[PDB]
Parts: C-alpha cells; sequence; structure tokens
C-alpha cells in the first residue's frame, strides 16, 4: 500500500535552516553500499548571512587497509525548490578521504531534539531507492525520550527503512 518511492516521500514543511544550525549527534544509521563513517559520527551545521547552509562532520572510517582513520569532513549545500532538499558537495581536509555529491533531504524535525535525514544515491528503474543511507541525528548524547523514539520509528517506516537502522557508538575516538 504504502508508497516507497523516493518522489513521493514527504520531507520537513517549510524547512528553517537558521534554526537547524547547530550541534547535531548521530544516533543510529542506515548505511549505504561502500565505505561509510562508521560511529562517533558528530555534525555540526552552520549558515552565512545570505543563506548558505555548510557543515562539517567527524566520524571514524574504518579503512579498507584497517587502519582506524578519523575523517574530518566538510560539505556545502544548495538549496532547491523544495526548503528541505538540498545537493550536498562534500570532501574531507585529508587529500584520501571520499569527496562526492549527494541529495541531501530533511525528512523531519523538531529542531530541538531531533533530526531525521535522508539520501537517494541511486534510483531503481520503479522510482524506488537502490542505495540509500540515513541518519537519526539528536540534540543531546543521552538521545531521545520514548514519545521522540515513536515519532522517529514512523518516519522510518515511511521512508521503507523500518529495522534497517543501528545504533551508533560514542566513545571519543575522535
Ligand atoms: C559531509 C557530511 C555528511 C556526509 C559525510 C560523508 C558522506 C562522509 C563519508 C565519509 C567517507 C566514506 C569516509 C571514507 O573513508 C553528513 C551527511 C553526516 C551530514 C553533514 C556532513
Amino acid at each position: 500500500e504504502r508508497d516507497c518511492r523516493v518522489s513521493s516521500f514527504r520531507v520537513k514543511e517549510n524547512f528553517d535552516k537558521a534554526r537547524f544550525a547547530g550541534t547535531w549527534y548521530a544516533m543510529a544509521k542506515k548505511d549505504p553500499e561502500g565505505l561509510f563513517l562508521q560511529d562517533n559520527i558528530v555534525a555540526e551545521f552552520s549558515v552565512d548571512e545570505n543563506g548558505h547552509m555548510s557543515a562539517t562532520a567527524k566520524g571514524r572510517v574504518r579503512l579498507l587497509n584497517n587502519w582506524d582513520v578519523c575523517a574530518d569532513m566538510v560539505g556545502t549545500f544548495t538549496d532547491t525548490e523544495d526548503p528541505a532538499k538540498f545537493k550536498m558537495k562534500y570532501w574531507g581536509v585529508a587529500s584520501f578521504l571520499q569527496k562526492g555529491n549527494d541529495d541531501h533531504w530533511i525528512i523531519d524535525t523538531d529542531y530541538e531534539t531531533f533530526a531525521v535525514q535522508y539520501s537517494c544515491r541511486l534510483l531503481n528503474l520503479d522510482g524506488t531507492c537502490a542505495d540509500s543511507y540515513s541518519f537519526v541525528f539528536a540534540r543531546d548524547p543521552s538521545g531521545f525520550s520514548p514519545e521522540v523514539q515513536k515519532i522517529v520509528r514512523q518516519r522510518q517506516e515511511e521512508l521503507c527503512l523500518a529495522r534497517q537502522y543501528r545504533l551508533i557508538p560514542h566513545n571519543g575516538y575522535c
């Protein structure tokens, strides 16, 4: 019944870049294909005078060579016709870190407690996503209250990602 076509997903209504600024702690994530951020992920979003949103992300990555590295990532966001969907160009402080361009959608957020992000890096022919990632972020590293957990679960279901997230540890590795 429920549609899994990317184009039908609801996003944050009238998203406010300025209220979203600040520190966000990744609590859980749905990983995409390939090398990705493993844990201890913390993001810091900022918005300049002109309305340009950017962010820096910190996190542990396990290199294919088994080297554990703390990646210092940077991302710049381009606005689209939907204030909640952005085009994010990203790169690392270190030249060997992954560089790319990914859609960045804010599915939902109350700005003060939690946020649900999503990106579809490859569309199936039917319109569903073939390779996606999603992060559940929190303002507080202690997490959310049960009431908030219930809203986050619903958003997960809405993206057709229910049961596919794993909790992320924070142990100050970076
Ligand atoms: C920039 C950035 C994002 C994505 C960073 C990525 C996609 C990092 C990938 C790390 C690579 C895979 C490490 C390779 O060793 C997130 C969405 C957290 C939000 C704001 C900052």
